[PDB]
């Protein structure tokens, strides 16, 4: 996908061309900007017209290091249907160099990569998926759709 821009399941406009059920029943959700990072959602989107614009405008934002939802939207479904965040997020440039020595690290050296992974395990707020040393890419799943209250 050497696409300069980002593609969707199968695009903002392409999605609109969806049938009545298809629009409200989004099978596979795929959103990625290649360079920014590949993000895939296993959740659905039932709106029967995509009225996201009313809620915001961009409908979807992705920082080239961090993922951005609608706006800290804890899946607040006051009225209508909402999409869960039960998906995997992938971010590039995991290696944020070493500030201690300012050692520009851009290789699979993994000098302190192990330390970062250990911290993730302690964090019981997100589910660790799989970490690739060769690509240094970090993928994890944080589904907060379900609330205990």
């Amino acid at each position: 996908g050497p696409n300069e821009n980002y593609y969707i399941s199968p695009s903002l406009d392409t999605l609109s061309s969806y049938s009545l059920l298809q629009l409200r029943k989004v099978p596979h959700l795929v959103v990625g900007h290649k360079s920014y990072g590949k993000i895939e959602f296993l959740e659905p989107v039932d709106l029967a017209g995509i009225p996201l614009t009313s809620l915001g405008g961009v409908i979807i934002t992705f920082e080239p290091k961090t993922c951005i939802i609608y706006a800290n939207l804890p899946n607040r479904p006051k009225r209508g249907e909402g999409i869960n965040v039960r998906a995997r997020i992938t971010c590039f440039n995991c290696y944020p160099v070493d500030k201690s020595t300012r050692k520009p690290i851009k290789d699979p050296n993994h000098q302190l990569v192990k330390r970062h992974i250990e911290r993730l395990k302690k964090n019981p707020n997100s589910k660790f998926e799989s970490y690739d040393a060769d690509s240094g890419t970090y993928v994890f799943i944080v589904n907060h759709a379900a609330e205990q209250t």
